[PDB]
């Protein structure tokens, strides 16, 4: 059967199956390409993470303030860069 194996995760994938693979202190979105011995194709994911947990594009993680004593509220904007915006109260 057409399946690709990623030694990083340890689970095989059928053709057209995408998964998550941690590459160099990062999370990669990988897909399995058929034909041959199951070629593995991996490309970075269009998301924003770091700090403590992962964050999606346009997502929010309104949590306390790192440099303040009040609940901080921040957002994440993609646009192929990885920017964020917060407005504490």
């Amino acid at each position: 059967e057409e399946t690709c194996f990623d030694k990083y995760t340890g689970n095989t994938y059928r053709v057209g199956d995408t998964y998550e693979r941690p590459k160099d202190s990062m999370i990669w979105d990988c897909t399995c390409i058929g034909a041959g011995r199951g070629r593995i194709s991996c490309t970075i994911a269009n998301r924003c993470h770091e700090g403590g947990q992962s964050y999606k594009i346009g997502d929010t993680w309104r949590r306390p303030h790192e440099t303040g004593g009040y609940m901080l509220e921040c957002v994440c904007l993609g646009n192929g860069k990885g920017e964020w915006t917060c407005k504490p109260i």
